[PDB]
């Protein structure tokens, strides 16, 4: 977990940026191999609780956590999936076929289905969590709100609504501060339009209010163009309103996987 800062050799090149500090590129002495580094008491003791969650998870589709070090600032040591966010990679490729996002978001539901397994809900499931290792090849990222379920409670109750993605959020997330695996559903089915509308932002132009006021209603976003109707029929299946009536992500994975191997024969 702790890592040597000597090993360590930080890039100039930004990854990315937040309200934490930013992410840099890097590489670590083992071979040496090529590293994303989230650098920086909240914040800190945010990020340690973040490596707390990632060095439990062990999955081929989720960012792998090479460790932790402290130095100038708290680090956050990660495996480089190079090609980078799924959003703005499907913005700048929009020649990429449709079987390809099957591919991709049949990948992130498998990794859920793990993490469902392993009892963690995710809380920020979205688009530009998903990163790219290849055009062939998606992880999930991102657990800096992800948090580890109670043995006798299958969902995590928010003490206070802070600074939140709520155009990805679930209403029981919004109305009653329950976060559950079945949360993280809803997420992905927002997660699956991003995909199928190559990067475009949900909801445009619309107010965390307006959202809620239109899922009240029973409106779901449209079609994207292309999108087959089986994906689209998924996604809103994702958005079952009740948590009880809408599927977990052994379920999603299902259908998922029975539907890119009829795209694939
Ligand atoms: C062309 C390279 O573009 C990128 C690659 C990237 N590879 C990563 C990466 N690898 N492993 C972890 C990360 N980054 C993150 O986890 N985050 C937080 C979600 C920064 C986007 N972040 C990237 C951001 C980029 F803009």
């Amino acid at each position: 977990v702790y890592l040597d800062r000597k090993l360590l050799t930080l890039e100039d090149k930004e990854l990315g940026s937040g309200n934490f500090g930013t992410v840099k590129k890097g590489y670590y002495q083992m071979v040496v191999k090529t590293v994303a580094v989230k650098i920086l008491p909240a914040l800190k003791d945010e990020l340690l609780a973040e490596a707390n969650v990632m060095q439990q998870l062990d999955n081929p589709y989720i960012v792998r956590m090479i460790g932790i070090c402290e130095a100038e600032s708290w680090m956050l040591v990660m495996e480089m999936a190079e090609l980078g966010p799924l959003n703005k990679y499907l913005q700048q490729n929009r020649h990429v076929k449709d079987k390809n996002i099957i591919e991709l978001v049949h990948q992130v539901s498998m990794g859920m289905k793990y993490l469902e397994e392993s009892n963690f809900v995710h809380r920020d499931l979205a688009a530009r969590n998903v990163l790219l290792v290849t055009q062939h090849y998606a992880k999930i990222s991102d657990f800096g709100l992800s948090k580890a379920l109670r043995a006798d409670e299958n969902y995590y109750k928010a003490q206070t609504h802070g600074k939140w993605p709520v155009k990805w959020y679930a209403p029981e997330c919004i109305n009653y501060y329950k976060f559950s695996s079945k949360s993280d559903v809803w997420s992905f089915g927002v997660l699956m339009w991003e995909a199928f509308s190559y990067g475009q932002k949900p909801y445009r132009g619309m107010k965390g209010s307006e959202v809620t006021a239109m899922l009240e209603k029973g409106e779901r976003m449209g079609c994207p163009a292309g999108c087959p109707r089986e994906m689209y029929d998924l996604m809103n299946l994702c958005w079952t309103y009740d948590v009880e009536n809408r599927p977990g992500f052994a379920a999603v994975e299902l259908r998922l996987r029975n539907y890119y191997y009829d795209v694939v024969n």
